[PDB]
Parts: C-alpha cells; sequence; structure tokens
C-alpha cells in the first residue's frame, strides 16, 4: 500500500479518512499516522460522529497514542512544528496536509526534510508549489519530481472540469461565476459581515475562485470573475457558471456534451443528471461536480449558463485520495 | 383621497395596508374595505404580528364588521364570489386584487362590473390585461382606458430597472439571470405528493431549483433582446430578501467601477426611491423592510473582460413590491382624470 | 411470511418500507401492496431520495402498477375508498394504515370488511381500539382477538418506557412533560389563514408552541395517572429528531447517578433495543436513523431535592417508530397463529 | 445626567446604547465613552446595522476618536488593560462592563481605581461582588456602598421574578428548569466540550447552563433543591424558559395564570408581562420586558406541580435592565 500520514484532523482530514474506508481505497492506501494538536479521544469522537456525514460505520476506538478504525491501528501524533514530525520512522510516502495553515514551498520542504517523500496540500497554497492537480483534467501532467503538490480547492475541482469541457468544445471568450456555499463550511477563501447576528441571511463572501481559475488557465486572465454567497443550507454547494463562447450552441447540445463527459472521459469526476433533485440529494456524493442539466441555458446562441452541484467536502476528500495515488504511481514509474 | 379596496388578505394584502400607513400614502389613499375568507379577528391578528415585518406600530382593533387601524375604520368582507362585492356601494376607485388566485381579464371585468373603476393585480396575471407596470420605468404609459392592470412582480420590479439602466448606457446584447429566492414563507417541511417532485422536499434544508419565467417577463419589456435572454432560479432557506444575479454582455467596453457609478447616480437621480445603491459590507437582512424595488450591491459588481457584466441586486420580496402597488394605484387613479 | 399492505405512502409509510429492508425484518414480513393517491413514479422517487434519511441503498424501480425494491414486486394501488381495497384477493394478514387520516374503530373495520385480517394504525386513533401497543412494554398483552390495534405515536413510544421504569423503581406521584419537536409535517398549512394562528407563522425563524396529545397518551396508557400528568410542546426548525423533557416527582428519595444507573441497566437488559442510554457528548443529529424508541441522555439527568427527576430523552421520531410498526405487526400476526 | 462608559462593544454593549436612545433613558443617562479593541469605523457600522430591528433609527457617524449618535459625541478608546482607562478624566459615574470576560471584584476595583465611581457587569461574574440585581425584584436593596455590581443575565432576569411570584403565593418546595436558547450566531477546531464544534444550524444541542447556579445564588435556600439543563436551537432573537416547580399550596392552572397576570398589571408592570394570544418566539423580538409569561402554556399536575413557559428577547430586555439598574445605582450614591 501507499503509506500516508495526515497532518491536520479537522473536517478535511477526518473526511479523507472516512472516504479511504468507504470507497475501498484502503486496498491501495494505508493511513499510518495522524497529527493534530488536540486530545486523541476528541479526535476519535469527531471521526465517529458528524452532522453532515452521519455516524461513521467502522468501529472507532482510541487508546494511548493509537486511533483504531476497525482492526487498523493509526499512530496519533501531537507535534507543533513540522521539523519534529517523525516521518522517516513511519515510512511516509505522501503526507496529506489538511491543516489549511501550512501551504508554502517552505512548508512542503519541511515535511520532506522530516522524511515524507511527497506532500499533498488540501488547498491552493502559495504559487511556487510544484504542481496543482485537478483530478480528471491534469493528473497525467504529474512528474516524479513534483514532490510538493496542491490539490486546488473543492470549488475549483468542481468547475474547472466543466470550464475545460466547454472551452474545448466551444472556445470560451469570457466567464463569470457565482458560488452558493452552505453556511456551515469553515473557510473557502479570505470582515464586518462575519461578526453579524443570527438572522439566517444570505451573506456575501470573498471568493478565491477566479484566481484559481486563472492560475489553472492563464489564457483566462482579464476574462474571468467570481462572487460568492453563504446561505444557511445543509452541505451542498451550487456553482452558477456563465460563459461566452465563439462557436454557436443550443442548450440541448451543451447538455449532450456534458452528459457524454459524465458517462465517458470524466466518469467518476463529473456526473450529469436530469432528475428533479434538490441540493441534499448530492450530500455524500463523491463526484467533484454534478451538472444539473434541467438548468442549462444558452442566451441566444453564445452565452452559456450551467448550474453544478457538489458536496463541497466529500468530492474533494475523495480527490485527495485519487491525486495521492497518482503521485505514488508516478513515483514508481 | 383615492378610495381603494383590497381583495385578498394574505401577506401581500396585509403588507400593502402596512405600507399605506408607514409610507405616508394615507395622505392620498383610503382603504375602505378588505375582503378575505377568514376570521376578522385573525385578519386583525396577522396584520398586527408578522415574522418578517415585526409588530405593526399602529393600534389594530376589530369589532363587528370593522377593522380599525388607529382611528380608521375599514369594512371587512367575506365574499366568495367577485359578483357579490359591494364595490359600487363603496365607491371604489381601484381594487387591489392581492389574492394571487384571481388574475384574468374576466376576473378584472367582474370587479369592474361589481363597481370598481379600475383593478390592479398583485402578480403578472393569468392572461393578457390592459397593461403591466413596473413603476419607475413605464407608469407614464398608463392612460385612462387601462382599467385592468398588472403590477408585475417583486422580482421583475427589481431587475427590469437595472436592465434598463445598463442597456441605455452600454447596449445589452444578451443576458442570463439567476434568482436566489427566499423560502421563508413556504412550507418548511412537507408530507404530500406534488406533480413537481422538487416541491415535495424539505425547503428548510436545500437549495431547491424552481420554475421561472423571469426571462419571458424580461423579453416582453425588451423586445430588442430577441431571444437573447434566459433565466433560472432556486429557493433557499433564508429570510425574505431575494438576490438576483444578473449577467449581461454589452457593446460599449466597460469597467466595474464605471458600472457602479452609473447605478449609484441613477439611484440619486431618475430612479430615486425605486433603485438604491450600496457599497457597504452588508448581509441580506440589512435590506429587510426596505421600500426600494432594487438595491444594487456594488461590492458585488464584476466585469469579465470589458463586455460581460455581473451585478447582484437585492430586494425585500414583499416590501418594495407592496409600496409599488400603492404607487401604481396612485398613477392609475390620477390618469383617470388624465 | 406475514403478508402486509401499506395504506398511505407518505413519510411514515415509506420509512416503514425502508426499515423492513434495512432491519432484516424482510425475512418475516413481505409487503404485498401499497395504496396511495399519488403517481406510482413519484412514489418510487420519494422512496429512493429523502432529506433526513438520504438515499435508499436498495435499487428502486417502477413499471405500470408495480413498485420494485431489489427483486421484490410490490403492487401499487390508488383507491379513494377503503371498502374498495383488494385485501381479500391479496390475502392481507395485517394492514399498516399510515395515512394519518384513518384511525377510528370503524375505519379499521372497513379495512377488515375489505379482507385484511388485522389492522395496525400508525397513530393513537380513537379511544376505541382493541389495543394500543408500546412495543417493549405491553406487546405481551396482545391476544388473537385483538384485530384493530394502535401503535401509539413516536413520542409516546419514547416516553412511556421511561415513565414505566421510573415508576416501578421510585413510584411517580406527578409528572409534567415538554416535547421539543423537530419540524412537523402535519403542522403545515396551504391557504394562508388557519383557525390555529400559530400555524400560519414562518417556522424556520421561531420556537412555536404546538398542541400536544402526549399527556393524554400517558394517561390512556397508565390510568392511575389521570389528573397527575400534563404536557406542553414546541416546534423548532431542525429537520428530524425530537427531545422529550420529562419531570416527575417521586416517592422514594433518589439521586441523579442512581436514576442513570437504573436507566442504563434497563437499556442493557429488559429494554435492549427499545431504550438506549448514552453519556457521550452528542447533539440531536447523532440520533438520526437510530432505531431505538428512546435514547436517554444521561448527561442531562437531574434530581432536584431528592424527589424531582428531570430526564431528557431523544428519539428519531420517524425511524424508531417505523421499526416498532414492524415489531408490533409481527407480534400481531404471531399471537394469531 | 448620569455619565456612563461602556467597556466592551460586542452584542450587549451595542444593545445598551440602542436601548439608551430608544427607551427615552437618554433623558437621565449619557454614554460618554466606549472602550473596545476593534476598529472604530467597524464599531459604528455594527451599531447601525446589527440590530435585529431594522437599521437603528438615530443617525450614526464615526470620526477621529468619536462615535456620534445623532448630536451626541461618544469618545472611543482602544485600551488593552483596565489600569489605563481614562475614566477619571472623563468623569464616569458608572462603567457598564459588557466584555463578558472581566467580572471579578479585582476587575471592578481596577475600573474604579481608573476613575469609574461604580461598576455594573453584564453577566453573573464572580461570587465575590457587592450585589447581583434582578431589576424589579431586589433593586431597593442597593445602597451607596454597593459599588461593584452584577446585573445577573438575560435568562436569570427572566425566570427569577416568576420564581419569586410563585414562591410568595404557593411556597416552592423544589424546582427544575429547561432553557431553550436561540442562535447567537462553525469554527473548525477542537474544544474540550465536544458539542461546541457541532453545526448549530442543524441540531438541538445541549449546552452547559448557568441558570440554576444563578437561581441558587439569588435564593440560597434552593441550593440542593433546583437544577437546570439547556439546549440551543437554530431560531433567532428569542429564548424560552420552561419552569417546573412543586409547591406546597394546592393550586389550579387558571389561578396561577391570574396571579402572574395581575403581577404583570401591578408590581411587575414593565418587567414581567403576560399574554394568552397565539404568539410565536419572534413576536417577543425587541420586547423590553425581562419576562413574558405565555398563559396558554401554563399547567398544574396533580395540584402541586406547576409548569410555566416564559419568553424573553435574548438581549433587549436585559439591555434595558442594565440601564434601570445603572440608574438605580447612581441614585443611591446621593
Ligand atoms: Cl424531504
Ligand atoms: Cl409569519
Ligand atoms: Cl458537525
Amino acid at each position: 500500500t501507499v503509506r500516508v500520514a495526515i497532518n491536520g484532523f479537522g473536517r478535511i482530514g477526518r473526511n479523507v479518512v472516512r472516504a479511504l474506508y468507504e470507497s475501498g481505497r484502503r486496498a491501495e492506501i494505508t493511513v499510518v499516522a495522524i497529527n493534530e494538536l488536540a486530545d486523541a479521544a476528541g479526535m476519535a469522537h469527531l471521526l465517529k460522529y458528524d452532522t453532515s456525514h452521519g455516524r461513521f460505520a467502522w468501529e472507532v476506538r482510541q487508546e494511548r497514542d493509537q486511533l483504531f478504525v476497525g482492526d487498523d491501528a493509526i499512530r496519533v501524533l501531537h507535534e507543533r512544528s513540522l521539523q519534529s514530525l517523525p516521518w522517516r520512522e513511519l515510512g511516509v510516502d505522501v503526507v496529506l496536509d489538511c491543516t489549511g495553515v501550512y501551504g508554502s514551498r517552505e512548508h512542503g520542504e519541511a515535511h520532506i526534510a522530516a522524511g515524507a517523500k511527497k506532500v499533498l496540500f488540501s488547498h491552493p497554497g502559495s504559487n511556487d508549489l510544484d504542481a496543482t492537480v485537478v483530478y480528471g483534467v491534469n493528473q497525467d501532467q504529474l512528474r516524479a519530481e513534483h514532490r510538493i503538490v496542491s490539490n486546488a480547492s473543492a470549488t475549483t475541482n468542481s468547475i474547472i472540469p466543466v470550464i475545460k469541457l466547454l472551452d474545448d468544445a466551444y472556445g470560451i471568450e469570457s466567464g463569470t461565476v457565482t458560488t452558493i456555499h452552505s453556511a456551515m463550511h469553515d473557510q473557502q477563501v479570505i470582515d464586518l459581515r462575519r461578526t453579524r447576528a443570527a438572522s439566517q441571511s444570505i451573506i456575501p463572501v470573498d471568493t478565491k475562485l477566479a484566481a484559481g481559475i486563472t492560475r489553472f488557465f492563464p489564457q483566462f486572465n482579464d476574462r474571468f470573475e467570481a462572487i460568492a454567497v453563504r446561505v444557511p443550507t445543509i452541505n451542498v454547494t451550487a456553482i452558477d457558471l456563465s460563459v461566452t463562447v465563439k462557436k454557436p450552441v443550443k442548450a440541448n447540445e451543451v447538455n449532450l456534451l456534458l452528459q457524454k463527459a459524465a458517462q465517458g472521459a470524466f466518469h467518476g469526476i463529473v456526473d450529469y443528471t436530469e432528475l428533479p433533485l434538490v441540493s441534499v440529494d448530492f450530500n455524500h456524493d463523491p463526484h467533484s461536480a454534478i451538472v444539473d442539466g434541467t438548468q442549462t441555458r444558452v442566451s441566444g446562441a453564445h452565452l452559456i449558463k450551467t448550474l453544478v452541484w457538489c458536496d463541497n467536502e466529500w468530492g474533494f476528500a475523495n480527490r485527495m485520495l485519487d491525486t495521492t495515488l497518482a503521485m505514488a504511481t508516478v513515483a514508481f514509474r
């Protein structure tokens, strides 16, 4: 198995661990250690119980410096600084850094200096990492020397594959995006709105989505913008993409294109549906994106609107494991 | 004063009465009757207490067949058939039909046959009426002969003036809109089948897509948008403030700060009291009980390239609309003397 | 196999079908027909997709007048009139009436005249029925001649076992109870006015008082408590999972840790799988899809003086009760034969 | 006027300013300074917008080290320690410490050493203060020597006058209470209380409650005789308190109700209110009573076990009481 360590055991790190067992990736990957500055009993407790994701089905036990998931023993560490992480002794092939605080090149090099062979950050990080992977779009650009990698973000994983599809087919000239985030989620991007009363408002929030799009597709500088709101919902996100395109199109053609991708080159990554569903129906769906084809529109012939769903935690948590495996694989090429 | 009667005393009818008193339009308009199939004590109760609008500041009492707001006495009616409405006897100048159920020309004609000089429906209408008014945009098109009129909707009243401001300045070539509706006053959970399977699902938990015709409303008003406009919509569990997220391609090249200046000036000038503009860091409840049709949130404005403008527009989905009902009423009752 | 028909396929009827499959009770009970005044395709869709209970893990299909769960074919009926139901032709052992609309003795006799051998109601019904079963407490009172039975309600199933246990141990003198209900599907209004003015108010923003039948359920079940129990209740905007907050004065002096040990031992013994017990730091969602009738939250147990016991008890108000509908059905069809 | 300063401009400190102006107390009290470790432009924004009742109606501006409500200038400070508060130089009669974190006798003394004649804490604080006042119940007990005072808390101010009324009339043997809190309104971190991290918007969540300890400092006889639990639910603005007491006198519900109703018309006019209307929690939003008894929910089991449900705005009654108590403290100093 690929031996992995997780640095950080908040929502992302705990979901990565849940996704490892639930998805059967446990046949390819073993979590050997988890590092977090908190009580191990508290870690076992939050691993087991979750608002969004239900009770975890595997037996969870904790004793001394071990967390047990089924018969698997995972070492629990509490190290404040990266320099003293015992990654040589654990034989770590990839460290999945889920802290959301570490994310530079220097941080990745600290993990490597501590003995991890490779680092994968659960967010965009600084702009001098080795590679950013959006699984399904560019994982085949990974090289063995890409030792510090970003996995992008949930919302960029969600919409980049759709931007890619429509650009290749139709030629995007410009685009604009709105994300409707669930209110529970901790920090997609970085405020006098945050300190407000409970009013159950729709709350404008700062988005890094356009920066991530234009980092991925620098031919889209000066051509892409994004806004975002938080609403008091139950864990699924909607992304509302509007793009102008060179090639003339009708909605029915756009849906066909997206439906073929879902059933073909993007199977497991982009899904497509025309069922009368609501956001909660995508709760715990491992896809990066589910295109809601009842909502596709073309204004005239050149302004495409498409609405895409994602479980902002579960999709990204499974991508972290897909990317991990693609790194461990290229390492052995 | 213009003597008006309200048919229907749901949220829109109730808000219209509150807006009459809060706005100072009681100087020009008298509500002489309200018809609803409901207990009169319950009508008084709901007029007094509301989740979105708070306690009504006027004293509300109820006795016999009268509802009193302060010292005004309003007749309370409980007539099932439009033909039985005693509008001629009351001398009604305009009936504001706020039932959401009546909406055709023939419904308007029944109100007029019962003695109302003119009728204003609180939604776009069940068929084709004499006119549809977005106040601040085409009320100057009303003539005396327009007797059955629709006031459009909270949503079209909000976005149509913004589309006008942008189109007049920059030439809109195509557009697409998403409305984020508030689900506050719908059933929060539900145990019933409905032909639309989205409607059987708990509104309090999900972003839910809903059917929208906003795009046809829009194209009626802007024929030049050929078929160059589409729209979608979702309902979310939130308070009664709606967001409309409008994306249009324009001919003139433009920057975001220019668009915001255009809208900010239109709010001080020609759309004063109709369109407002803000640049503060606000959240949706900040617009609760605001009487404008549209509030442009300039912190949210974006231009992709020099031609694809995004604007986020807020409105209380009941309060601006209820105030627009009174404005249109007044414009109909005054052109009656041409 | 106990052959059963579901009358009504709203939330309770669909949850009863899901619980049949998820609990393994499919080894003793077969659903032969479901009757509902709604499209068969809509019935299939809603069995598959749910807000509180997520996606049904079984494959659901629908074709003509059949609904398929895995390889099981279930006949779909759309009858407005009870006496027109083909229960004789289908050989129905027990009808689970989950409409929430029927519930009188005469309604039960209508299902029987149509051919069902016995009827079980998914609510308290009239004061008229042959038996009201709180499974775990009085199913052994069932007899072959009980034909028309009520299963009580999710909240009476949840608090009656606890009340029994405290009464046997300490002797209850008086009691008062508050239900903190999650969003209530039967409190919805369509029109805009309702003779109950609380029902017109937006439910997401408020704690809303709501009429409760709980103390009447308690006194029906334990008549020695008439004029010694009262109940109030409120509605809060959570999607599922209800808290019952029970306060009782008792004769025997007692301490919180004793009351917890008693209730903890009951959960491990005579009430295993009916009443659970926890001292974990959990929130209401952690009980979602838990099949117990009751989970006592040991962290909230209080005794004031030596005589006034407060206990907070959770239940998934949908899932415990649906699992009990199947238990009581099985006990009904078994005492029979 | 009584010159007051506010220390800490979170929810309660902003409410105390709004309440000063809306209640007409501006007639007797002047807020002269506010201290907060936050930007002043931000403070003025939250004063204006964060109200639960529309935009605050007075004009709010901010410039230099000043915050203006209408024509009033209020000095703004950003001192990180009590020692260096310039109270003496401002002439402060009472500091309302609303930080929710200072609350011992030593903190009180530090405010007074800095110049405030008297201190009122907006929470129960230490058990070594000079007095705790539930206004409408024990303010006639304040004297000139009570300089460091707690005003108890919103819920405590809600249920204690009702506990007093029922005890005077029927003799409370023992009591149990449940508080149903609305949202104050999910930080992804670990806390020793593992409930803390859980999404508030989704659940009924048990919270650790200070209600019984507050009831039993106020009435020490109830000390092995009163308990409290509490949950938090995703609603807004208003809290419910569900009180159950065993009493010595036999009693009927309609009598309990008449008693509480008359108390609302008489000795507790303006403090406890009473209703039988079909109302919901949001109907008491911005209601300035410490308590509204919901008469429709009153019950008596077997003649000795009274249940009563009581509503309060989370903060608005309490903010108004901060001023009543402030006024009473500044009044017995002369
Ligand atoms: Cl649902
Ligand atoms: Cl309401
Ligand atoms: Cl959680």
